């Protein structure tokens, strides 16, 4: 997992952001913040 800082509440928040930081949209909301794979 590569970590952020970035809020959610629901995995799919995190593809957009996953795709910008790292990449690739594979990504889970993981305790309140997105996790990108």
């Amino acid at each position: 997992s590569q970590f952020t800082d970035v809020k959610c509440t629901g995995s799919k928040q995190c593809w957009p952001v996953c795709k910008q930081m790292f990449g690739k949209p594979n990504g889970k909301c993981m305790n309140g913040k997105c996790r990108c794979y």
